[PDB]
């Protein structure tokens, strides 16, 4: 019964709670105790980006940044698992504390800084996984890499993960790496999308398989910024768009503890804004490429609203923390 | 702890559950036995419609249709309580079964037909109350009254309740009295508002009392229809608008039990639509009169989302059933 577990884990700070939870998941992955987290969810396959997903609910990136719990998290019913974000070289990320709960808002604020162990380590973790669903691999730029040379970091990771990823996610939407969000704008985006698609085409020739690429945008794009982003994604033949990442907005959490903490806001305070972006994004795209909707999905209806907005799949992070594995079964069963 | 109270309660038919819970609330309302349901909530006064509201959260109309349990419900923490809808003459409403619970959608479908005991009985009940919040009295048209002479039902009700109401709510948005929603459109609304505004002027000189009037609209109005409603309300100097009532939409509940049932939908499947209506209404109204936001509110952020769309107050109903009294404490405390 999750609410009791939640009350217990919430006595820890959010990052220590995750570290404690991942300790348990590692200690049961492969064990006859691994069934302790297995969940029977109805099958609901969906074809998206040429891939066939178990069901339309995936685990958003940022929970398993290094991909060390794919099997246990996959047993919970997720139709897909997105690991990352990972960078070429490992890096520590921002200083702690860098993660904060807004319990009354059922939201989180984070300035992690791409804390990860590097792409090579992720590949080794992936090689040991048995997940039968779709594996997304989310890559980003190292902090020290210059913004205008950020493409290189994605291309490096793409080469190491192509043979192992079900699909690849391009993170240019974090608020916590300096200048990463400028890669969403004008020439920077076109320059980047070009480099990525040419690398994709060269890796298809080398590995004799097409791995789709989806770009993860931010929810703080203006209407004109979003139209340009959509257009650029169609012109470069990107296979998907993940909308959205966390928000700089605080207008809905004013007066609550940790509302002035720098970083990106997620959970319920992001739901509405995320949904509106997907709807505007869907209208621009006009079905030319699919949308993976994410942001504050904490219920069957909330997930259906994202589908109505124009999304083909959905992801969850904060609602899995605040409402637990039951929310997985809810969404898969009734979406 | 509500989730366990709800499991039991939900074993009963929606309307049987109301009868049983209200039988209990009737034997404790106005008596020291309402310590059983009392909740301490902080003071959060809001000025709206020339009145002072204890706190921004109110109980939407339709739960205490006859005004039997004002004190008990007030003890639960509501800053305002809207009783009704009540008609001039009693009427049984539509045939049972007329109330259906979704549950996976945390929504409700109802076709009650204004089941009430008449305005005269309500005034007697209100006479016994001792509620220090704002009491709203919601009045509607008797079933058999010609839509053309619907105004007469409203004027009759107004005279009988003016002396006892904090504000009067004009329900012309129910989908379950045939042709009542046409009073939202064109000069039908223009005629109704002229009569109501004139009765209000009279009743204020008669009773030496200021009583604002608010019109409760439907969520299924078209853009053009909403612009005309907004314009009509400003022109006729109506003091406020309650947006919104239940919806005929079912796009979000497809595939769920009772989704094809006839009537109005409420709860989570109405939250988004209700917020959009409020946003566009507020844009039209441009602060010339306040909005009471209602529709699928089941969280502090959902309540704040309606505040952000333009509402000055908020009401809950379906959320009260699915989340319980804790929602009152949550919303008043953090809104
Ligand atoms: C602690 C934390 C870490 C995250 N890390 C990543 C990440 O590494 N890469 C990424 O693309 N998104 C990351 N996200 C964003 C989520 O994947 C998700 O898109 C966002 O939080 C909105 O979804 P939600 O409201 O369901 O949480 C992170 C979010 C949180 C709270
Ligand atoms: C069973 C039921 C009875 C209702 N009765 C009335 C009513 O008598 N008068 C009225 O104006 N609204 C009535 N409503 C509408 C609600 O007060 C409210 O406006 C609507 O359900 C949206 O609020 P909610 O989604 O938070 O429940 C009723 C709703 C339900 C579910
Ligand atoms: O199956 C799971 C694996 C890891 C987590 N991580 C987690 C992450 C955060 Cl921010 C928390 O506050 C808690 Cl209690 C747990 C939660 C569930
Ligand atoms: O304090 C209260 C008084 C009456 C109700 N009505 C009610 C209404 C419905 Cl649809 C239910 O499924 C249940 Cl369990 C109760 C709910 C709470
Ligand atoms: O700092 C991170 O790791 C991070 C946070 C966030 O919200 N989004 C993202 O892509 N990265
Ligand atoms: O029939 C009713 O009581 C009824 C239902 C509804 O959704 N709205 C309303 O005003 N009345």
């Amino acid at each position: 019964y999750y609410p009791f577990v939640r009350k217990a884990l919430f006595q820890l700070d959010p990052e220590r709670a995750h570290e404690f939870t991942f300790q348990q998941l590692r200690r049961i992955t492969g064990t006859p105790f691994e069934a302790l987290v297995r969940q029977k969810v109805p099958a609901k396959p969906v074809n998206c980006m040429g891939l066939t997903f178990k069901n339309p609910l995936g685990l958003a990136a940022g929970l398993d940044k290094d991909g060390e719990c794919i099997d246990a998290l996959g047993a919970m019913g997720f139709g897909s698992i997105e690991i990352g974000t990972v960078t070429p070289r490992p890096q520590p990320g921002n200083d702690k504390p860098r993660l904060f709960r807004l319990v009354d808002a059922e939201g989180l604020i984070n300035r992690m800084g791409f804390n990860n162990l590097g792409v090579d380590n992720l590949v080794e973790n992936v090689k040991k996984a048995h997940y039968d669903g779709v594996l997304g691999i989310n890559i980003g730029k190292n902090k020290d890499t210059p913004v205008e040379q950020g493409k290189d970091d994605y291309l490096i990771c793409m080469e190491k993960i192509y043979a192992y990823a079900g699909y690849i996610a391009i993170n240019i939407s974090s608020p916590n790496t300096p200048g990463l969000r400028t890669l969403q704008y004008g020439e920077a985006l076109d320059d980047l999308l070009t480099a990525i698609k040419n690398k994709q085409n060269d890796l298809q020739a080398m590995h004799h398989k097409y791995v789709p690429i989806a770009v993860k945008i931010a929810p703080d794009l203006s209407e004109e910024e979003l139209i340009q982003v959509a257009d650029s994604l169609v012109r470069h033949n990107i296979d998907g768009v993940i909308a959205t990442n966390t928000t700089l907005d605080r207008s809905l959490v004013q007066g609550m503890k940790n509302c002035d903490q720098t970083g990106g806001l997620s959970g319920r305070p992001l739901q509405l804004k995320s949904t509106e972006i997907i709807r505007r994004l869907s209208l621009e795209l006009n079905g030319r490429l699919p949308i993976i909707g994410v942001g504050g999905i904490d219920s069957v209806i909330a997930a259906r609203e994202k589908i109505a907005a124009g999304a083909s799949l959905v992801q969850i992070y904060s609602g899995f923390i605040f409402k637990g594995p039951p929310l997985i079964k809810e969404i898969v069963t009734h979406i």
